[PDB]
């Protein structure tokens, strides 16, 4: 049992809310809270934007450190940091941008991270600003997850596609 509320279950390890995910971590306060970042941990719009901005910029600070001791990450990476006041632990994970070019088969890749956790809030990888069709990266979620994911999908007309939508 844990305390997030109000999701739908889409599969036995996959669930699913039309949520803020700054709004809900600062709710649940969970284990792990996902960042959908880039390689350069520039928290600079969406979810990355929204959730540096909720820590007064100490997630920037703390990246900036981050990068200039270990050097940008991967695409299809990830590193573990402070959660600040949303969560423990921030999982910063970078899915493919298609807006750069990126290779789509890296979401895979992305996703493999949050097997290392056994329970996470997280955004859809990839969707939003990163370019990528949301069902397409769900689809990859539920396929490549094997631990307790709660998704938190901020578009309430995106959440319905999904829901109706999903297999
Ligand atoms: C699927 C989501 C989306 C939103 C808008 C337009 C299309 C898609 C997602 C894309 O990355 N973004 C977020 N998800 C949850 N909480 C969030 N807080 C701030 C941003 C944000």
């Amino acid at each position: 049992v844990n305390s997030f509320s109000g999701y739908l279950k889409l599969t036995d390890n996959v669930y699913i809310k039309n949520a803020d995910i700054v709004e809900e971590a600062k709710k649940v306060k969970p284990t792990v809270v996902v960042n959908a970042a880039n390689v350069y941990l520039k928290h600079g719009g969406g979810v990355a934007g929204a959730l540096n901005k909720a820590t007064n910029n100490a997630m920037q600070v703390e990246s900036d450190d981050y990068i200039a001791t270990n050097g940008p990450l991967k695409v299809g990476g990830s590193c573990v940091l402070s959660g600040h006041n949303l969560a423990k632990h921030c999982l910063h994970v970078v899915g493919p941008n298609v807006n750069k070019g990126e290779d789509i088969q890296l979401l895979k890749s992305a996703y493999e991270n949050f097997n290392q956790h056994e329970v996470l809030l997280a955004p859809l990888l990839s969707a939003g600003i990163f370019g990528a069709d949301p069902i397409h990266s769900l689809r990859v979620c539920v396929d490549t997850v094997r631990t307790n994911v709660y998704l938190a999908v901020f578009d309430k007309n995106l959440y319905d596609k999904l829901v109706s939508s999903f297999l």
